[PDB]
């Protein structure tokens, strides 16, 4: 009934990349890859990255 | 029954100015707001943001 009577509540953030699991795979790829076009890196970090 | 004798009342202005209340509001940002840096754009967009 006063100022400054808080009690804080915690909630971290659990995704697939934050627990380390991106990329995460058995039997490696399914043929000889190929090079690299700018949309992956957008799919990687971000739509605005550099 | 003769002049000079008298009892004093008193008497006090009541409004939401001298109490202390004017331009009372709850919602709205806290604190008067300032400028925007670097650390913002990076958490709002990601760390490599352009």
């Amino acid at each position: 009934a006063n100022d400054g009577e808080i009690i804080a509540i915690d909630l971290k953030e659990i995704t697939a990349k934050t627990l380390g699991l991106d990329g995460f795979n058995v039997s490696g790829p399914k043929g000889t890859p190929a090079a690299l076009v700018a949309a992956d890196y957008q799919a990687a970090y971000g739509t605005t990255t550099n």
